[PDB]
């Protein structure tokens, strides 16, 4: 299909950024549907590393149009600081990149708005990146916040931005009794940049609409994933936006009926960052094994993540939920040297039940317990591996239950960071 | 194709609950994917009315499973009193009627909190229903609302209840001035219609993944329209979600590659509820004469409505945001009598540029005019007829330019109120 959405099929951090990079060989262009600079996709070429944030992960191909589409909450201060640093090794991000002016801006008090009210839980803070997306998306949904489109005129936009931080400021100093975020500062720092975004702004829908009627091979990135999204995830534990497929129409203005492959992403385990359910999270050696070995620290906070076995529940759901075409199975190589593997196949309910489907909101997940099938591991080297014939047996079988277990292939394999360290069994833009 | 949707290509109040009930015929399931109260689904069969808001269009039929969406924000008042009023008529709602345990609440605080927001508005006010709406989405994307499965235990929700209101009634009066509303009341009122609500509440992703992998007939009902969408409509005077078709997948939990046919519900005139641009728009008899005629008049608020000519400029952006299989063309026989008719084929950008395509957010519309090709109407009555063999000449030139306008095929003809005064060319679960 030439349409191809990329996605999280677990909580983020799968190793979506190099798969985009890697399939983007093809691709005119790439787009972020939603999400924002809470992201770290990280790419590696040659052993060369780059973190991405907010910009697309086909922003080191000189093929590819970078593209931000209007679901994406964006960060005139992050876009900027991230350009300079592509721009300082050799990446025209200028030449390469295209914004939504349906874009929401996150700003200075977003951010502090951010930290008040995860302060302000205690206990049940959620553990968000702090970077301003839930108050982003919160001000979009309200009709009170400000897009990319509202540079285009700096005097009411200067008067739209007073109003707004008149408003936020009131609840941070007589409320949150939180400092006060100067509206002459923050109209100063967005007035500085606002030329740059505005002459990257594009009609992104009805530029994807042409390139569709001609063909052309577009990537969907999506950012965190699955289980964090604002619906259909572990709520409140969540993300501000919709992480499933159907933020992919949504986010970008692409209709519906012309997504043609979901490419799920999926670790050979699992991982979350923040607070939130999480069954077959482990607390033994084995957990702390997989944390040094697959390296699971937060990009964009480097906060130590949380690990468990894989879970072919939350994954069914993620599966339905995207109408996934097949799987990437990332970071399988983490597993060399492990005696038994692990799945999970079920969960046992507090009440006695067994179930191959998972809940809801986070609080329906309380005494919720894993059903594993235990495999042996494999103790050979998979670090590189471009090929099955270089794959264990046991890995192979791993491999192959997973399919048997959720009904979709294992499309393309990782066996490490780099780019070329990948099998790709079959390719989406042609099957 | 089995999974049929349904939505608004204008502004909404093109006649979606009408074509919802016509279709449902061989439909298991109806489901609303966005939305609210602030709907008026009039249906009308053999000429006996029903006014839906937040119901879903399907629940007049015996056969349809009636299905309210993880994307619909519920208002359990709401909820209750249309229950009663349809089961005083003999539909049983409660057997018919299923709802999703992911759907937000709407409670008194965010009506108190859309009024206060609105009058804060002074002359830029949007001209919202006042339903609470904005609010709800909000909470939501905060992560601080309530959804339909904290009802779940009591306890804890009048505990996250107290928190809720404890912060809004902040900002009710220390902010706006304006009176706080009780909690205790609030929760009085929820929890006497809790037990109902959790009874219908079941799987609806899950639920639609296995009617997609059976083949059941699945109606996705939209509600508001195309240029009322949170992200591409006219901001900020749309409404609060996406009224788009990828909303379908966001809101019901279908994979968003299991849409089958996007139907537009296409008024042969335009319209307008709230404030915000409006090219085509009329304050001549004309205009007036559509108003009296079309009785547009708002069914949720009883706000009259706006007219003007059809604009295929707004409509060809519909039509590539909703990738539509075809049109439903709505009430013809309303243009009965008028000598010349006229649709919009392209706008006059305020520089001077000739554009078929439409600006997005609502500044952007600003000095923008619109290029008609104007056509003769028709004495004739066309209410009432099922074909197009008592279609006048005109009438049907008039469909066709539309058709050939849009490159979109007017598949069902709707020429009267009643279930039964239309044509469909093509079925779209046939075709
Ligand atoms: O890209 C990501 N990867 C993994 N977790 C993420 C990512 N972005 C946000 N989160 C999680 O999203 C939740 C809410 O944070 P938010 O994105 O800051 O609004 C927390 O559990 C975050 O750790
Ligand atoms: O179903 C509807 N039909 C027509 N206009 C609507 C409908 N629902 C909301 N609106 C418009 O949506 C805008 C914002 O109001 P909201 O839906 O109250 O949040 C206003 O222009 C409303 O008139
Ligand atoms: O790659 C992104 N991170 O793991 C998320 C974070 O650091 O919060
Ligand atoms: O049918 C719904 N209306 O026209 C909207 C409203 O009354 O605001």
């Amino acid at each position: 299909g030439n349409n191809v959405v990329v996605l999280g099929t677990q909580w983020g951090d799968e190793g979506k950024g190099k798969i985009v990079d890697l399939l983007t060989e093809r691709a005119k262009y790439v787009v972020r549907y939603q999400g924002g600079h809470n992201a770290g996709h990280t790419l590696v070429i040659n052993g060369e590393k780059t973190v991405l944030h907010l910009i697309p992960s086909g922003i080191l191909r000189e093929n590819v149009t970078s593209i931000i589409g209007n679901g994406v909450v964006l960060s005139p201060a992050a876009l900027m600081k991230e350009m300079k640093e592509l721009e300082d090794r050799g990446i025209p991000v200028r030449e390469r990149l295209l914004l939504s002016e349906a874009c929401p801006l996150i700003l200075d008090y977003h951010v502090a708005l951010d930290n008040a009210r995860e302060k302000a839980r205690g206990a049940k803070a959620i553990g968000t990146t702090g970077r301003g997306i839930g108050p982003a998306y919160e001000d979009k949904v309200a009709r009170r916040g400000l897009r990319v489109g509202d540079l285009f005129d700096k005097e009411t936009f200067a008067e739209k931005l007073k109003e707004v931080m008149e408003y936020h400021n009131f609840q941070l100093v007589n409320y949150y009794k939180a400092e006060a975020v100067d509206y002459q500062k923050v109209l100063d720092d967005t007035m500085a940049v606002a030329d740059i975004l505005t002459s990257m702004v594009v009609d992104v829908s009805d530029l994807l609409d042409q390139a569709r009627q001609r063909g052309d091979f577009v990537m969907f990135e999506g950012a965190q994933g699955t289980l964090l999204d604002i619906d259909h995830g572990t709520y409140p534990y969540v993300t501000s936006s919709n992480t499933t497929a159907g933020g992919v129409a949504t986010g970008s203005g692409l209709g519906p009926r012309y997504v043609d492959y979901v490419l799920g992403i999926l670790k050979a385990y699992s991982t979350r960052v923040g607070a939130g359910p999480f069954p077959t999270e482990l607390f033994d050696e084995t957990g702390e094994f997989l944390c040094k070995q697959g390296n699971e620290f937060g990009a964009t906070t480097g906060r130590r993540r949380r690990t468990g076995w894989l879970d072919t529940v939350a994954v069914r759901r993620a599966v339905q939920l995207n109408s996934l075409s097949g799987f990437c199975l990332t970071k399988l190589d983490v597993l060399d040297g492990l005696k038994e593997v692990k799945l999970c196949v079920a969960y046992r309910m507090p009440d006695g039940r067994e179930v191959t489907t998972t809940p809801l909101a986070a609080d329906d997940w309380k005494g919720v317990e894993p059903i594993y099938e235990t495999m042996p591991g494999w103790s050979e080297s998979t670090f590189g591996v471009k090929d099955r014939s270089g794959l264990p047996q046991a890995a192979l079988n791993y491999i192959k239950r997973i399919e048997e277990l959720t009904g979709v292939p294992i499309d393309i394999i990782s066996t490490g960071p780099d780019r070329t360290e990948t099998m790709i069994l079959r390719d989406p833009f042609d099957a």
